[PDB]
């Protein structure tokens, strides 16, 4: 079977970097095509109760700030097995258990720049989509409880350039109308800024959907990092979202912010990021939606990494605002 | 729907560059696979009358002179809407209205090296394809008249590396067997050769198809560009093609030429290009065609761009001829 | 038609190179996803008896030691014709007649590192999947005898940087349970190490498949090469594999070895390669297999090329072992 | 040692019950004196590392709606032992682990009538203070994690009229500025409405205090109850509070509501309760506070218990509003 | 601060009721422990000029004619504030301003049965120490004049069973050795005998203390009440006491009497009460006193309340005499 | 002065009555908190040689089988005088001379159910703690001999409902290691079962304490009773306890028994009670003890009193055993 997500977003960005040439370059209107086509299937092996599953999902066709064309298998690509008793194991390229909760619902509408990759910490906060990974998903135990857990190889280790590795786990309980989310993921042997890093990171969150039409999510993310020279770093963040849905409309209000980083007990001044964004969405068909979106990004003013040299953050390009309309179609 | 254009051309090229190694390198026989797979669809959104359309077309799988593999969305990739009253808006990656007429019919068979990207002018004449584009195609008004019109972001602006942008427009009138073709396209903030350019380019052309089997096309392309230091450049060109069609055959004769370039009123001698070409085509099936073809390109001898350094042209590799057969199948 | 081959292998590698960072980088476990998706079709052109065929094969989605994503047409991608009379001629990117026999059956249980690209000879032994190629496959005449024959452009020549080329032929006679097969491939105009080479390469082998469950194969590969300054180089190699099949199981043991290289009559010390391997394979479905395998590679101790610089060989990463399980599914 | 809590609250109540005679009775102004005197001590037993501890806390001296005078040991009155390693176990009359979190912070600006005893469920949701109880408090593991756990005798069983019993547990993790609260308490052998009941009940909650002066708490209470004649009942509720604290002032907003009760799958119409309340507090001394408070109570319209007879609820007296000033002194 | 009044009175009573069973029951010797323990304090709130005050005074531990045990806060229990400028306001449970003059000095020795609660009138004459009260005491203006004034809720309204309330005022002028005392108190919404009453009560009195050792007190009490059916009742009374004090001794003679009641102008015969009493007192310590006292009580002969049923008065137990010794120690 | 006795006993009871609901209610584990707080003091009156003493003792805070809270003055509460000459006279609520010897040492461990308030005799065997009482405690004459003597009003007489009363005396001579004890107490005007009774009760006992660690007590109780209609009743009883003391431990074994009741010379069948008990006690601090104890009660089978209605005994609840640990702490 072929399956696509058609995804077009027209988006004007107004950057304030302090350099007007850079501002005019980086800013302006663009088209962010995140449409993608993939293939997936299941197959009942003649000698195996677990059902064989496989999927190859290609990448974003023409993202903004980037060129055209995407190969196959740039997104979730894997083989695996599934039995209803014990769930589903996958091997390949997937979302770590924590990254799932960081993305949804914690990065939407457009908070990603700060809650997804918006970090000031060293090492490697967590991992989003990693290609050398085993991941088991538990069933909905009692139709209420589920565990997600995964181990995999590191970014550099997947190309034979290093020995980073990682594991992570998260669980979700759905108490009636609410849902509780907790998550952990640890990285080790992370080589960066001239030292070797160990990252531990924990996430707590909640989600609810009530008949009055209000829905919400809120999350606390605690990020630690310890360097090989004995340096310690700690930074934490939050994301939460308020939405009302009436008829074929959803209004949404989102806020996310990473807070100031502490290195070796001392705090690093003005190293936090904050994002507010508003979104209206129209349920134009059971299979697609239209949306308009505006956002305000206030980014950090800098952090030297442990190498006497700067460290890159989402705010390294500078503050900006963005108004956008888009479409997303599922098939 | 999945749709392909399967397209193979075996083509021997005999280069005369002035360097025998260079001739031996660039020349010889090659296979030009222009096959492509694409995906496109329409969807009637339940709460919106204009029908949604989308298409993701992959690139040339193994071009000649190139390596293998191309992603999806390397060719026409877009989403859009269409209503019978006001036409068709598509957003993403499409062909500018002028490039449409440059490719068809003005650049085939083998007139492309000269009419398509074969320029001697500075700045950026017009655009082939380009992402970050909105394009409106008008209906066939009165079953005689049609407008094509579009604006989009520039090459560097699409990576936040500049503020190039452009707009363009074209029209078509149908007098019986004739069709009149006019088109315009202007580019702004084109950063090149150390200056900033504004390229205006104007095109008029005609097309005919007669019951006896005679068909023809002819076009005038007028190209202007102004660099930020007050320099001006102007160059003009033409392409025309004659074909008679009998039975399961079309013989064709094509000629295109860029003329000498004028910079600041002075003509820069031997900056012109011209190609002659012949092609026999057999309609081997309703769904496919075979062709044999031969062409001769004589290219310019060079011109420094406004940076005291050379300027790249389609002729920078030197004059060459090419004999080729190919197949093309549509599915 | 869509036809993927889904293939995942989890494989631990323990290297002994003499540098432990190298061991730690290069070694460890990784996920080698060799899944690939393709498109193929046939079409009867109404005005041409030979049947039209075409195929577009995508690359490996996330191989080990490599990043994610592969375009379409990275593997066997071609157009061609087929008649019961004269067989099948194809144009595009295919496998040379010899590389087919080097892959099957001679690298079967992981022996490729030594028998496939495991080379020490200079220039270019042969070609693994080459673009710009015409290749004719003969029918199975008398249902016992078949010819494979092809020529194509060289690797450097396909980018207009040279005029290297190659041709090759192989034959297969099927003496009852055995199959006797021989093959040749010659490359010309190969630029390397500061000179130009002509590589001649001959391979003979046999394979059998028996009702007892015994099946076996053995091949000898003879590789000669001559450089532009008058140097001669020769290396030879062999591969064999034994397999017993009970029920839904296959046991396999494979061995392959390149022997020491002779340059200008003088043999060069400690230049052999040898790989030993065992694998258990389970036929979990007619369309899929499970397998576990472990192998031991002993590689060369080094070789200066004719440019006084080293030559890369499969052993430039060092001796290493690997234990692995995988899955493979065909649709 | 003697210790007191001095506590005076002047409070006018405006009742709407539908009977004005009853309205004038229950309504009007009163003084709710919750002052109390207690005694506690520790003593290091000559032969015992665990420190003997004991406390006798008398009751509210003159509550509103009640007579004067209170004995000793009407509030938390107990003996127990404490070691720093494993915490402190107490025996006597204490707060169940879940009830603590209902009193604080969940019933905080005057919501108790709704979240504390504001119930519609049958049986016995949880327990206030029970004077036949063993309760263990964990240390602050890592000065971050704490477990509280207890079992005890029931209300009727403490008088030799029954065999009620109960157990409960809760935990609290302090993630930097946050605190997460979870809690459970189950009662058994509850004789009521002519049947024997089993109540299971779970609580989720969160707490934060940030430099900007914001503080908050939010809680979900899930209450189930099963009668021995096979009836099932389910009800749930929530409490949350938002407060800003500037200088010597705290503004506070609290909202709590029980939702409609479900009995045997069927919902009981208009059986929910809702309370809104606002409070200003002045930190008149490190040891005491003055406060003003106003609140709005909307109660259920009734529920028959499983005995064909009415069931008493916190709302059985009817809706009312309340404005109040008070003082509370600690010594 | 802990403060007690230790108080024991051994008192034999000889009752004359007309029934020897009642006489033998009600009479005999008894121990009247009026000891009580209290807790009280003042505190200067750091952010408030008025000084905070509070007191919790327990009840009589074993009164005569009563069971053992008394809570805390059964007597004067309150919180309040004081500044030298405007006096002292207390909130909680206190003595009404008239009751103070009724108890001291008008009811001792043993005149309470007649002057304190001994009324014969319907409704509610006044209040003996009622909770739910605010009370303001003025400074000694000009070091001669003092006013006391307070309002609070009624008895039934203090339990939400009605809406009775009351107010009252008293003043004190000090003419040399004299003090003139006047006081008023009115009660409203008094539910009794099936009607609702409004009772107003006015009191005038004087006290003197002379250098030669003579002291005296005399008071007139005027008691009104109006029932809701239009009935009116009026009764009046007096109490006076003379005492001479020499050395460590005070001899005292007390007389008090309720007079005949008038209902609707018509006086009801034999409804008066009067008591005669003598007491010798020895000052055994600055902190304590011993006393012997004998008193003789003659009570009224009865009256139906407006409910056709008899009405309870201090005399419903019948006439009696009483001889007693006691001790009183203050700490 | 403040003084406390903190006393907690965890005690499981297993009842056997002949009805298992009663067994289930009454039985089970409970927390019996017998902690109590008191206040006492002495004062030398400046004009009086006898030293003034006073005490206010509160009741048990949460007994087993009973609710929370106890007032002040439920236990020994009195005023009195003390001189070295004549000892100590106290007035108020104290323990009668006989109840002391019945409580200590004859009732513990756990023998009270049978020896203290256990009983079958009519009227009122004796009085436990009585209010309205004067009791003279004699000095220890010759440092070996002492008298205790007291009279007070009866239980019903203390509320003016009767004229029951009582007096009593006991003496103790201390012959070396032994102490010989005799005691009497008589009650009069006891109304019960429709008759008036005079109860006579005599007790003799011994006590010993040796350096060997052996200590023991034995006591015989003789109870007679005569009713107003001329009936006679007689019951007698005995208690003894043997204890050995090693180090900080005390072993104790206790037995007590009421014998069958004799009414009017005829014995009433199966009316005896006997209880046996064992306890281990640990002297964990000079002011505190830990103890475990188990005991077995076999109670009488019933007795109609002189009203043809049943008579209540300690066995009206049925036979039972009890296992328990407790704590006891002083001041
Ligand atoms: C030379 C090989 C090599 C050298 C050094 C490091 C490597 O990792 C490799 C490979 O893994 C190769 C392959 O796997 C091939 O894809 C490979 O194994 C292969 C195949 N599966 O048939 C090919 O035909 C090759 N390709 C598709 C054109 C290619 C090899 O050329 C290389
Ligand atoms: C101080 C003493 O004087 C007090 C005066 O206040 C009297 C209150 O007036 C009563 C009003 O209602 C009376 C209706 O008969
Ligand atoms: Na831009
Ligand atoms: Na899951
Ligand atoms: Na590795
Ligand atoms: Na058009
Ligand atoms: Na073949
Ligand atoms: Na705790
Ligand atoms: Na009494
Ligand atoms: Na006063
Ligand atoms: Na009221």
């Amino acid at each position: 079977e072929v399956y696509g997500i058609i995804a077009m977003q027209a988006a004007y960005r107004d950057y304030d970097s302090g350099d007007a040439k850079q501002d005019d370059n980086l800013g302006g209107m663009q088209l962010n095509n995140e449409s993608r086509i993939g293939f997936r299937g299941k197959k009942q092996f003649a000698n195996f109760e677990p059902t064989f599953i496989w999927q190859i999902e290609g990448g974003y066709v023409d993202p903004s700030f980037g060129g055209e064309g995407a190969g196959l298998g740039e997104r979730d690509t894997f083989v695996g097995f599934e039995s209803a008793s014990w769930g589903q194991v996958r091997l390949g390229r997937v979302l770590t258990p924590m990254y799932e909760l960081v993305d949804w619902p914690a990065s939407n509408p457009g908070l990603g720049d700060v809650y997804d990759w918006g970090g000031a910490i060293g090492g490697a906060k967590y991992q989003d989509r990693q290609s050398n990974t085993i991941r088991w998903d538990s069933p909905m135990y009692a139709d209420k409880f589920s565990i997600d857990a995964a181990v995999g190889a590191g970014d550099k280790a997947g190309l034979g350039a290093g020995d980073d590795y990682w594991g992570g786990i998260a669980a979700h309980y759905k108490l009636g109308p609410l849902q509780l989310d907790a998550a952990y993921e640890g990285n080790r042997n992370i080589e960066a800024e001239g030292q070797t890093w160990e990252n531990n990171t924990y996430l707590v969150g909640v989600q609810g959907w009530f008949e009055n039409g209000i829905s919400f999510f809120a999350q606390y993310k605690y990020m630690e990092a310890d360097a090989s020279n004995g340096v310690n770093e700690k930074q934490d963040a939050m994301s939460a979202g308020l939405m009302y849905t009436t008829g074929d409309w959803q209004y949404k209000l989102g806020y996310a912010a990473n807070f100031d980083l502490e290195r070796d007990g001392k705090t690093l001044s003005n190293t936090s990021d904050d994002v507010v964004s508003a979104q209206i969405m129209y349920f134009v068909d059971p299979s697609a939606v239209l949306y308009a979106r505006a956002r305000m990004n206030d980014f950090n003013e800098g952090l030297d990494g442990l190498d006497d040299a700067a460290r890159w953050t989402s705010g390294t390009n500078g503050d900006y605002n963005e108004y956008s309309v888009g479409v997303e179609y599922y098939f």
